[PDB]
């Protein structure tokens, strides 16, 4: 037939684990030969999962730390892209706001479509492409990389291993370069700093972690692994039968049959020194912002995984005002880094961005109508310093990229978009 | 028996409709109440969202000083919108291109997505005012009185011929629209008012697509409002010459594609306008400057030949406002219009420029000084709070406390609530 | 400012409980009072969901039996109904299978995104709707209700209460008649003739009845709930938390955590009988299908539920040659429906015919070419006798309906489709 | 700051069009500079497009003919594939009709959405890998090839030659093979075999021929490219501004302004001979399954391009033993191959196996119940000596295959699909 996407061999795929630093502290309970046997005889190649994984972890090692802000449209990641970030965080709580597949306002509670965190990735690459797309005609060189990895969400899998496992393809499939999962209940999963957390005994996050690794496998790609543990703060699990949890339960019992557990830093430790053979990068969600407690479960886990990348989440979830001083907040985190939390993000930058510009906007514009809107395409042209161009909205969405297919297609076209608009004549 | 619900009315029901109600006092139908029945099978379906956004619409036109809105590409926006004071919600198509539309993909404004997009985001602002209402009433909060507001939708040039814009139409009632504005530009060739290489349609076409609008909304049985707009002022090209009202503009030139050239400006946009009256409650203007006296010279002449028609005025980002107008002018420019009888004015990518600038902003800040720009967003939705703002507690602004009232309602006694021992609870 | 879609009073509403017969047998643990702080400002009106709803109870109570056959595109409803069948079943085996919103082939354990199955039930009503159209217009009078309830496989929810509430507001959203909900593990859902299935406790599940339900008030339609059982072959659950499934728990334990169980009839009787006061109708899964069993199931639960209808699985999982003879198979459902099955359906029909037929056509036609398909096509010209119209494939999807459109707006247009058309001047 | 995805010269471009074959009588009116201008930073691997693409060119000279069937679902091209057929059809028609992402039944007027045939694109590629997969783990060696080459429907390209830019792109994106184009005004488009067409002009069609060209040139896949003309039957032009047209252009205008053209196989002829250096096949449609009318178009056509491939519908918008004996028809499409009609396709077959087998069952069990079906399952079973497999169905949607995932990531789970089933008991 062809040789297209002809598989690899099993010998191969063992000498990449073996020879390969990437895998150099990650543990497969199952073989290269059973990788195989799920490929069939076609393996699509994934180029954007495979770049933005290689550069993700690339930049974990090369940079004093990765930072990220949560995006959940295409024109969002261009901005922070542009703006000089070098990654993007997909936020499954933003989805479930402001962009999921049902078309409804949902809390964070694994309530939408299960392929909507998917569509978001391939959406965000597909913005960053034309972004770059429109700087290569224009011989705008003022970013290296357009095609920055993304962190994407992957909450509690949405069900059992096999939810887990299509998910992760998903990921792939649109081109993610990392993504996490956290040790909650997937028919209650929460915000980690939302309550009524349920937890799942370890192994069964395990049995998560795996499934995430054994798909990155199948597409063959380094995607990155992030794992969550949601112990700091939740109260309940739902078995006891794994004795990595018993210290910590109870045996209580609520009225639904779940187990209460005692929660705290201790538990997470304990969840994170399981989850760390099977993890790129160790999450722990917190309740307030302090960089103590965060020194405290790095030390515990680099006493036993020295290597072991952690990330931390800058919630806006915490009122940042009202634990720190403006000193500790500008040092939060670069402190961080020095302790090994190599990636971190600002999970709801997205949704606190967009609801209070256009609510600035809205107010302004119900009192002073346009006085209001030239107030922003003021700031608009005094940003354009700083490097912003989307103040020349045509060319910022590629008007001059399809101008040039078009002129490709046919030279002679009276019909092209750039040329007599208002925009090349009054900006 | 037969269930009777959705039974539709009789020919003779529409008629009287037709015939006393002041919605269409100045409508004109070239087609018969017994066709619009003849197209609705046996059952009708209600659309509520677009039933009372229509009426909702078209009432406040002729109750307030005039009606404005601004682009909104995402459900959240139109909240905020909404929560801000505004009465109505304006979809921008060319924000659907650039950002939200179903194929993925960033796009200029030039008809590209697939045709069901902008429905989507109508179905979208639907639901997401709808979740804002539902935690209003929970939380006792009265400060909006229609989180329900109007939502008027581009169905641009409807992405094809007659049958086209039909289904568009159909599809933006279904969705819960109240009023959609189409535009006399080649589909294939569609263009953003303010871009350049634009070809009309003859006139004659374009009555076919507010014809086709209209007759959508009736098979659909909701009072749709229909806006037409002109792109006239500043398009060169005409894909043919075969409408009498269109051939004194053309100067005989053609181009190599078969376009005829032809002779731009407001008179060619005024012919078309009073052409375009009989079938639009709304008439837009494309212009290239924000300029009063402009919109004076094309209201008046409308007006002459039809004074109860209402128009409708693009206040463009495309255009550098303070290249052109002092500050004074600007303050007075909506209120000036309305005067003249544009009684719905919007921004239309508002929700682009907000959006990109506020992303922008934060993220040069942030990869500067990392948490010492956000906190400077933070503090400022803490201070907006005096003027109403509320999404500074995320977690209820999306609705956990009404699912978490879903879930008590289901089971009082349930221990895996949402917001009960919150961050959110604890520390705002 | 409209009066449009205002929700009814508490008092409206407990005064239908009361007295309107269909809520007759029907236990709401929550109050009139809860639905109506859950409605907002405004109720949009679900008319399809509506009419297939009454219709579906109407013809439960008027017909000696409801049956059905599964139907996963919008064409195999449509010719379901052309041949005479007053109901649609849309299996969920059938969506994982080949028609859900992932785009991938799954098996039947809720793989595929939640919102799959409302969207088949939308396209469905889509197409039915069509059908009712071309059929007004041809004058065809030979279908009394091409708007046949549909009854929708809800799965196990997807996941909690919530996820559950979400999936009946879609499927109501998207028109539906009824729906079907499990008592299996949402996290490790199996078809109900798979092995490792893991039953959720008796509460559990009545917590999910509960939020059907919930979201059917809410919605203001009287959506038919079923609820399925699996405990028959099922010899797994996740807790020994409720008293009722504690005579069947063995004391033994997985590496996972789950409980083992004694499956067989007997716990399905004592499920079906706590999940009575919240179900229109129960079905239990069974290994085979066999009358006294059924009989069995059927007269234990009206012993203490003398009026509770059932509903039945006529499974393709089966083998009936294999079982049954000839002459039990002919009055198999009949008598099915003397013991209380009111609501009869073969899941995976549509499954099996669309693979045999294209499979049958396809070998046929890689060894002979054109000659198989002119089988198929003579085949087609001889079932018009029996009221098949899809042999003229351009009107069977509407291609008159879309001319009355076409003229309708444009008397003069010379583009219409059917005029000219080979099957105009080649099918008699 | 990675090699993955890089764009290859203009010079390494020019270089396989000039010595690759599959480019001989290929000609492209933009430059290699052009194609690498469009491509960014980063060039992601189509490559099921691919492999498809590669996989059907070499059929299309190595086989007597490639012959496909309509398919619209998933399980439609599984069972084509299962039965011997080495590649699918993906009818627009059948899209419009029951399977276009509107939700609604529509004519075949290029009324739905335009990403609905690249939607069943990948739908179709992602049930044949499933069944690759499947046949994998089952060691099924049945079919050798199940990834079928996908020849898709273009239609008219939804507007200008941006629309048919975007379409092509997104159709690679999915993982076509090849696509077909036809000469009619999109805003008009109509089936081939319904009145009211309305073609655009020659040069119109050729810039849609080079638009869908070069996006396949950009996405760095041999796409299949096809023009169709539908000049047979339409008596309706929209511009006289070509003059390889105005020799069928009679003068008589339209109200609309269209104007009249004198329809027959000379403008088939004519048209095509413009289209063949922009076109891989050229595809007449004609109003009667006549095998001298072909030969006509084929000998005309092979006058001036010997090596021009042809293609053929063989539609079932044909009566066809009102026009053919049995004798004609079984040599129909033997006879179409001698003469250059190298893909042959019945368009709407799916649209009539799926409507007429479900009505079929449908009315028998509205008269006789369970026997209805009884006698289904039982030819089913007859099925089996031919190859028919989906009668067992759990194991034919990969119950196996994800029962074999469940065990590679945890090999003593309790919760398995097919281990105590009623497929493992009854069949
Ligand atoms: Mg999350
Ligand atoms: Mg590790
Ligand atoms: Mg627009
Ligand atoms: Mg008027
Ligand atoms: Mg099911
Ligand atoms: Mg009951
Ligand atoms: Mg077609
Ligand atoms: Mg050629």
């Amino acid at each position: 037939m062809s040789v297209v996407g002809t598989p690899k061999s099993a010998e191969q795929i063992q000498q990449e684990w073996d020879t390969n630093p990437r895998w150099k502290d990650v543990t497969r309970t199952y073989s290269a030969e059973d990788v195989v046997a799920l490929q069939g005889s076609v393996v699509e190649e994934h180029t954007l999962a495979r770049r933005g994984a290689e550069v993700l972890w690339e930049q974990l090692h090369d940079l004093e730390w990765v930072n990220a802000l949560g995006a959940l449209t295409g024109n969002m990641a261009v901005q922070q892209v542009r703006a000089g970030l070098k990654a993007i965080y997909l936020s499954g709580w933003q989805v479930a706001g402001d962009a999921n597949l049902s078309g409804h306002t949902y809390p964070d509670q694994s309530l939408y479509p299960a392929n909507s965190v998917p569509q978001v990735v391939r959406r965000i690459n597909n913005a960053l492409q034309r972004a770059d797309q429109i700087a290569k005609i224009e011989g705008d060189t003022s970013v290296e990389n357009w095609l920055a990895p993304i962190v994407a969400d992957g909450e509690a899998g949405f069900g059992g291993a096999l939810n887990v496992y299509e998910l992760q393809k998903a990921l792939i499939a649109a081109g993610v370069a990392g993504s996490h999962w956290e040790d909650q209940l997937a028919s209650e999963k929460k915000c980690g700093h939302l309550g009524g957390k349920v937890l799942i005994p370890t192994q069964q996050h395990i049995r998560t972690l795996t499934s995430a690794r054994l798909a990155a496998d199948v597409a063959d790609v380094p995607t990155v692994v992030i794992a969550r543990t949601d112990a700091e703060a939740a109260t309940l699990i739902t078995s006891d039968v794994d004795e990595r949890d018993q210290p910590f339960i109870t045996g209580e019992r609520t009225r639904e049959g779940f187990y209460r557990t005692k929660n705290g830093i201790e538990p997470c430790i304990a969840r994170a020194k399981a989850y760390a053979p099977f993890a790129d990068l160790i999450w722990m969600e917190t309740g307030t912002p302090d960089l103590e407690a965060a020194r405290q479960f790095s030390e515990a886990v680099k006493a036993e995984y020295p290597d072991q990348m952690l990330a931390y989440n800058c919630s806006p979830s915490f009122n940042w005002k009202k634990h720190l001083d403006d000193a500790t907040i500008a040092k939060f985190q670069k402190e961080l880094a020095a302790m090994g939390f190599k990636f971190q993000f600002i999970t709801l930058a997205g949704f606190h961005a967009l609801n209070y510009s256009m609510f600035d906007l809205a107010y302004g514009y119900a009192q002073n109508q346009m006085s209001a809107y030239v107030e922003l395409q003021e700031r608009e042209f005094a940003a354009e310093e700083r490097g912003y161009t989307a103040t020349k909205h045509q060319r910022e969405v590629g008007a001059g990229y399809f101008d040039r297919i078009a002129t490709t297609v046919d030279p002679n076209s009276s019909t092209t978009a750039l040329t007599g608009s208002t925009e090349e004549g009054q900006f």
